[PDB]
């Protein structure tokens, strides 16, 4: 099934999940003439955030991506429902070509990006329900830069090489999910958009922080070199690498942005 | 049949044309990590370019671009073929967002990019026949910027108003097509890729100029307001912008440059 490269990658993905080749889709470059400051974007807030050290969490590979499922306790509020967290996931380039955010703003891809996914408890019971209707999911998206090591981020990559191979779970400790959040979080872009990846539900409300972070080239190397699309007896593996889309039109949408300049 | 736009878009193309979903699709960003030196790229001589007055050359808009039809005996000499000219068309935003070239330099689009499709004449009949063909085809790309009035674009956008709807057409009097090329034509990108538009065939030799040309603020949005895609008696029109593909991934491969410096 769907990939990233070759026959199964992403111009052909609306051969079976139709969305993928309907409106509203992500992600987008974002870049000063579709950019409008809307003052009623307030700060949100972080509720359930801080995870218990002495709690562990599922951490798997689904042969996409590398996922860390969340507690429904957790949430986004400031939002006009609240939102429950699901899980988060990256996407990032490889060793050679370390550029593989999924946003871009004024046309620079990010080294890697982080995705935190919520869904719309007031409305339904669990995120798959939501993901295919209106107001189903916001997701959080940190973008990432090769910079200083960064201990939040490595309480994740220490983990990888237990989910080397697609079905694979290991559990992380708990930590505080706000360490992977970039400096004034009350800076962001904000946009109607889609899941990036089939079926591409245009159903996402995105909030996009305005500043990166930064993990280290080896934090980036190890990401870009552990992980395998595929089962661990598959007799042809392919590397999880340069698992983001590329940026989509706008079809006349604006993004609205809570900082002015 | 096809659309820049709704669902018969970009992505949704590779139902109908497998090859838009398959390799060496263009347009790609052209960035300094994958350029490289050829010194075998020497330049190009644009023989028969300077088209009769006498003659009349038609101007047709095929509701994807505006394209004027080019005669055989125009040809690039250079090339182990001969290439001869068969169309010149162009690729452009909107005035909301009015960066619409389909190659990007270093992530950033410039305004419109014109494109003089050749074929392989010494190889191939025509430029049906050479399209789906090896070496059949060479692709010269011209990136546009807004600036100075250019009174040699005029020659062609004088007549917009003449070929506004689907279907329609004009008589465009022979002028020098090579007034349309940029300054210091010897500096160039080239790569193999494919037609941007379905079928996408993978089989165009680009040569993208590294110089720009320039068109004033009021050229450009007249080619951006001038044409519809829809036949005039169309009760739904709709308005030919953002008529450009998105790049595509280009992974472990590189673009060669006919210029160091
Ligand atoms: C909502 C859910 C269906 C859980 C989802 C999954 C993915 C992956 C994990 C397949 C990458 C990616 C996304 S995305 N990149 O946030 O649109 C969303
Ligand atoms: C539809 C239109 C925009 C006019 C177009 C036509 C062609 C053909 C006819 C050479 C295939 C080629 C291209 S392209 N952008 O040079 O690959 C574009
Ligand atoms: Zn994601
Ligand atoms: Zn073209």
């Amino acid at each position: 099934k769907w990939t990233y490269f070759g026959p199964d990658g992403e111009n052909s993905w609306s051969k079976k999940y139709p969305s993928c080749g309907g409106l509203l889709q992500s992600p987008i470059d974002l870049h000063s003439d579709i950019l409008q400051y809307d003052a009623s974007l307030t700060p949100l807030e972080f509720q359930g955030y801080n995870l218990s050290a002495n709690k562990q969490f599922l951490l798997t590979n689904n042969g996409h991506s590398v996922k860390l499922n969340l507690p429904s306790d957790m949430h986004i509020q400031g939002l006009q429902s609240r939102y429950s967290a699901t899980q988060l996931h990256l996407h990032w380039g490889n060793p050679n070509d370390p550029h593989g955010s999924e946003h871009t703003v004024s046309g620079q891809h990010f080294a890697a990006e982080l995705h935190i996914v919520h869904y719309n408890s007031d409305l339904y019971p669990d995120a798959s329900t939501a993901s295919n209707k209106s107001e189903g999911l916001a997701v959080l998206a940190v973008l990432i830069e090769m910079g200083s090591f960064n201990p939040s981020y490595d309480k994740i990559f220490s983990h990888l090489q237990h989910v080397k191979y697609k079905g694979q779970e290991a559990f992380v400790p708990g930590f505080n999910i706000e360490e992977l959040l970039p400096e004034r979080t009350a800076e962001y872009y904000r946009y109607r958009g889609s899941l990036t990846t089939p079926p591409c539900n245009p159903t996402v409300l995105w909030t996009v922080f305005r500043n990166p972070v930064q993990i280290s080239q080896e934090q980036l190397l190890a990401l870009e070199t552990a992980l395998y699309c595929t089962h661990m007896d598959d007799p042809s593996p392919r590397e999880m690498i340069n698992n983001f889309r590329q940026v989509q039109k706008f079809d006349e949408r604006l993004v609205y942005t809570s900082f002015s300049q």
